């Protein structure tokens, strides 16, 4: 689907979620809700805060 850039490094704090770094590109997956979206990381999926990252369209 589309990438985003991680904009700030995010260590998961929930089951559904998932750990970023700063400068990271990740594959958006899902982003229907405005505060969270889903996204692939070097092997694994998971949300992020949206406002961490930035699509790269």
């Amino acid at each position: 689907k589309e990438l985003v850039l991680a904009l700030y490094d995010y260590q998961e704090k929930s089951p559904r979620e998932v750990t970023m770094k700063k400068g990271d590109i990740l594959t958006l997956l899902n982003s229907t809700n405005k505060d969270w979206w889903k996204t692939e990381v070097n092997g694994r999926q998971g949300f992020v805060p949206a406002a961490y990252v930035k699509k790269l369209d």
